């Protein structure tokens, strides 16, 4: 309802393919969420994202990953229990590889593109769930969201 903030933590996993390589889909974080909703059915969300793939002790050349993105949008709540959202931002990702001695890396900046839902099993609980997309250069990154936290 209006004056109500909603916050929530939760998981992010991103799957990461250029053309020509296999896809990627280990890169894992976080995502925080805060929506501000201005009357009984509008509001905005805003949305920062973090995943990173890096060094695994396992069993020549090794990698790491890191991505990141801050996107915000307009909230739509149909509703006492389902909005609908569409967002906005920037993403940036950045790929090392290292071996003996040696080193590249790349880093890059570009729109990102979300949607999600937020879920209100209780007036003051949140379930939120959403996607996003970066192209980076040549590099698409999806990545899905799926989170928790409290209205008030």
């Amino acid at each position: 309802m209006e004056g109500e903030s909603s916050i929530s933590i939760g998981y992010a996993q991103s799957r990461v393919k250029e053309d020509g390589y296999k896809l990627d889909k280990n890169p894992r974080g976080f995502n925080l969420k805060y929506r501000y909703e201005f009357n009984n059915d509008w509001g905005v969300i805003g949305s920062f994202a973090q995943t990173r793939r890096g060094f695994e002790e396992s069993v020549l050349i090794d990698g790491d990953f890191k991505y990141y993105s801050v996107t915000a949008g307009p909230v739509f709540r149909i509703n006492e229990y389902v909005s609908l959202y569409g967002l906005l931002g920037a993403g940036h990702g950045k790929a090392k590889f290292s071996s003996f001695g040696q080193s590249e890396s790349r880093s890059k900046t570009s729109l990102a593109y979300g949607a999600g839902l937020q879920f209100n099993p209780h007036p003051n609980f949140v379930i939120d769930a959403s996607y996003e997309y970066s192209k980076l250069d040549d590099v698409k990154v999806g990545t899905w969201m799926l989170g928790a936290g409290y209205r008030f």
